[PDB]
């Protein structure tokens, strides 16, 4: 993507996250074997809660792969960011997966 798009600053990286948690749309999560839609369920300074994916074997998939491409998009804006790790844990009584915010985002409103 065309540089213009980077958010490179934790505050305005959060600032975006803060707006795909209320906005409440879908995410795509992708990694080298699969892709599973997904959900920002929970957002603070230091976590992301996502949703679980329906096919088990895609969280699993997902819960050892070393690099996951995050990506969100409507009306002509899209959202990628790149995290290096998730792990499994608790939201509203249902698995979920947690990883932290991610060094760089794009914002692309092409």
């Amino acid at each position: 993507y065309h540089e213009q798009f980077l958010k490179q600053n934790p505050l305005a990286v959060l600032g975006v996250l803060r707006d795909l948690h209320k906005a409440a749309i879908p995410l795509r999560l992708s990694w080298n074997g699969g892709q599973l839609i997904s959900k920002l369920l929970a957002i603070t300074p230091d976590k992301l809660v996502l949703d679980f994916g329906s096919q088990a074997e895609d969280n699993i998939a997902v819960l050892k792969a070393q690099h996951i491409t995050i990506t969100a998009e409507t009306q002509g804006a899209k959202v990628e960011f790149t995290v290096e790790q998730l792990q499994q844990s608790e939201y509203l009584q249902l698995p979920a997966f947690i990883t932290v915010p991610p060094p760089t985002l794009w914002f692309v409103l092409e």
